[PDB]
């Protein structure tokens, strides 16, 4: 499990649950391929997205569907949706979370990157 | 101006308007004197709320009254206010902007400090 | 387990490790009496604070040490601690986590509550 | 102006200067079609984007350079970039301002929208 994303929800104080996320890797030609994709549990977390095997070096571009989840709570969103994007790098053994904390206007996004 | 307040609306998108703040000063005793207050105005902005004379060293704690905001609006929030406590002038005057931007269950909030 | 405080870091990209978290109930008289400190753990989180039992309805504060963090780093920071003001309510089964990520200059908290 | 763009360092307490800002327009294709760029003042601001004449009714994509922006401060930071994605003008038009706040692993990102 190298990766894993957590979207956590800042009008209800709550884990935002059930919101898509799209995992994509940067393609040769400099287009994104789709890489793993899932939808966010009970806990907010995305778990399972990808092994070791397959998460090699690269640039990475994480899309979270925000303006679904704020539309589905009958809340009016500002973005389309909030896109993370990195590269992972092979410095040792190394597990990626990837979190956001939404707000219908304003998100933030930041990276837990351990052992 | 040597102390700002800004506040901003992460559910809306816009300034936080009519925001109270209240500052305060540790004094010799070690407790919380009244040091300077306001609100917000249109722009989610506080000027004026003290000089450079009276603005000497000190801990100074910036009270946001969020609660008070979310409530005037007719919305729950979590938190009673925001606290933003900082050493100021410690190296000498300095200019310092201290910025809040809000959600009903979260906010943050940064410092712009200049010579 | 009605209480947890987690900490991460935005610089290191890391949980943030070893900081002291000092959380105070408001007494009839209105000032802070201890409640519950520790240090949070490898993961950044704070286990163990309190009870059901002890954890009633009340205002809580949450005081992160974050200027003892940043300078165990050799950072140099802007505030003296994170505080979060709260009041707990049974408004059914309710567990409170209290987060923040920290930066020098600037930091963000959020509560996540949970059944 | 009708779109403007700022951009604050929350390691430094400080404007993010000299930022590179590409913008982008989604084109009838469904690709991003260049639309404007900049780099950020000694405010951290990024003026003079656009026209009221040339922002029309679209989906807009705000990339904001914070990789190059770390590196040119001999930092090695997490993301490539900060992208803002959003419709704008389809209620006719509006002001933005999109503000990033950035740490070297962390942003946030918000908009303020006025009529
Ligand atoms: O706990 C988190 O995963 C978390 C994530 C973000 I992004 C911001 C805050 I405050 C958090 O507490
Ligand atoms: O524009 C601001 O003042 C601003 C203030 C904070 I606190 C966080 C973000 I993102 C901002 O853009």
């Amino acid at each position: 499990c190298p990766l894993m994303v957590k979207v956590l929800d800042a009008v209800r104080g709550s884990p935002a649950i059930n919101v898509a996320v799209h995992v994509f890797r940067k393609a040769a030609d400099d287009t994104w391929e789709p890489f793993a994709s899932g939808k966010t549990s009970e806990s907010g977390e995305l778990h399972g997205l990808t092994t070791e095997e397959e998460f090699v070096e690269g640039i990475y571009k994480v899309e979270i569907d925000t303006k679904s989840y704020w539309k589905a709570l009958g809340i009016s969103p500002f973005h389309e949706h909030a896109e993370v994007v990195f590269t992972a790098n092979d410095s040792g053994p190394r597990r990626y979370t990837i979190a956001a904390l939404l707000s219908p206007y304003s998100y933030s996004t930041t990276a837990v990157v351990t052992n």
